[PDB]
RNA sequence: GGUCGACAUCUUCGGAUGGACC
RNA sequence: GGUCGACAUCUUCGGAUGGACC
């Protein structure tokens, strides 16, 4: 629904040369980048529908992105063992984001 | 009138901070 | 009370913009 990744990002390619090439598209995400890999979460599902659309190339039917001159794959379908792993760990980040200010008052 | 390539607004990355907005 | 890893403050090198401040 809202989840694409992009693969096969080249060595030493920087998160900001990712961002910067997904902003293109003109909708607003969020960015993970491990691995030579990036996970891509919409805000809503129905733009990602369109995000995938531009990405579409019709010539030999597969979703693709270019970054530092290179063409990188694209995934709409992520296997659902990855997806459930990646929702935890938005969960995880997201609780730790306000464990931080609540453990700041106590120092107090 | 004086000051300003050393002034402001917005802003990418990077760094340092804590609470920020409604 | 609600929303914020998608909230903000400060800051080095930059970008855009025009006036900024006394
Ligand atoms: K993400």
């Amino acid at each position: 629904n809202c989840l694409i990744k992009i693969i096969n990002i080249p060595q030493g390619t920087l998160k900001a040369e990712v961002v910067l090439a997904v902003r293109h598209l003109g909708y607003e995400f969020y960015c993970d980048y491990i691995d030579g890999q990036a996970m891509i979460r919409f805000q809503n599902s129905d733009e990602q529908r369109l995000a995938i659309q531009k990405l579409l190339n019709h010539n030999n039917n597969k979703l693709q992105i270019e970054i530092r001159g290179q063409i990188c794959d694209v995934i709409s379908t992520i296997p659902e063992d990855e997806e459930k792993n990646y929702w935890n760990y938005i969960k995880f980040k997201k609780n730790e984001f306000r464990k931080f200010f609540f453990m700041k008052k106590q120092q107090k």
